């Protein structure tokens, strides 16, 4: 199984796939998405890579992405499939049952409070009940069948709050926030909690992390990664989560940091072959 980063930001929206195989350390460059984005969303469902909304960030213009992409591992194709119900920059996205839930983000000015959720069985979004809050630069997690929507801007102010949706009943319920405001922090599941890893919080870059134990209902701090970053990609691989690139405030981050839960301490595993920011990942 490879770690899969698609897209990216370096003074424009990028077109790369790339994967990172953790056993022997190295890169695999992989085909080229069809078009370029950054603010994307990637997810995997029955073994082939999907990317998710975003904004192509040009020389000419900037283009909200509502575009759902498929990528086959097997055969080194991108697909085009059906695309969202509106553009979708900065986006957060879930997966349950094999369906992809397409959470928040931008279209120019507005910023999304409603959710769509993708059937590939038939090639359809349909829309399902829309978040409390409206967020952008959102986390999403799924833990035990219910998707969480952390953090992130709702367009006046950054957040600490945070989310959970239940998807047999359709419809939202606020959870405790956050210790930290985090726009555009990693979020992710590793062994029945979310983590929180670094983000934004008006001000400044934070390299904090913080994890939320559902039986408790409390936000606890970890070990801080050792570089600060916003935008940053995202995801678990063999009980460890790993967090790729992303921007300090100042420059833009090629850094991989891997986290161990065992004993609490973050590493730097490899670089990307590029700096970059707002990448779309996932493991399969």
């Amino acid at each position: 199984r490879l770690i899969y980063t698609a897209g990216g930001y370096f003074r424009q929206s990028l077109s790369y796939l790339e994967a990172y195989n953790p056993s022997d350390g190295t890169w695999l460059r992989l085909a080229d998405l069809q078009v370029p984005r950054s603010g994307l969303a990637g997810c995997v469902v029955g073994g082939l890579l999907y990317a998710v909304g975003g904004r192509n960030n040009s020389p000419d213009g900037n283009t909200d992405s509502s575009a759902l992409d498929c990528y086959n591992p097997m055969t080194n194709q991108w697909s085009p499939c059906a695309p969202m119900s509106v553009p979708r920059n900065r986006i957060g996205v879930g997966v349950i049952d094999g369906h992809i839930y397409a959470v928040g983000g931008s279209h120019g000015c507005i910023h999304h409070n409603s959710v769509e959720r993708y059937e590939p069985e038939r090639d359809e979004w349909h829309l399902v009940a829309p978040m409390l809050t409206r967020r952008i630069g959102v986390g999403v997690a799924v833990l035990n069948r219910l998707l969480y929507a952390v953090g992130g801007f709702d367009g006046t102010n950054r957040l600490n709050s945070a989310e959970c949706y239940y998807p047999e009943r359709n419809e939202w319920r606020m959870i405790t926030a956050m210790n930290t405001i985090r726009s555009g922090a990693g979020v992710c599941v590793l062994h029945n909690c979310i983590y929180a890893a670094g983000g934004y919080d008006g001000q400044d870059q934070l390299n904090s992390v913080e994890r939320y134990d559902v039986a408790t209902a409390t936000w606890t701090f970890v070990a801080p990664m050792k570089h600060r970053r916003s935008a940053l990609g995202i995801t678990v691989h063999q009980g460890r989560i790993y967090v790729l690139g992303g921007y300090d405030g100042h420059t833009f981050l090629d850094s991989v940091e891997c986290y161990d839960p065992d004993t609490d301490t973050w590493s730097e595993v490899t670089r990307m072959t590029s700096g970059r920011s707002g990448v779309g990942v996932a493991v399969t």
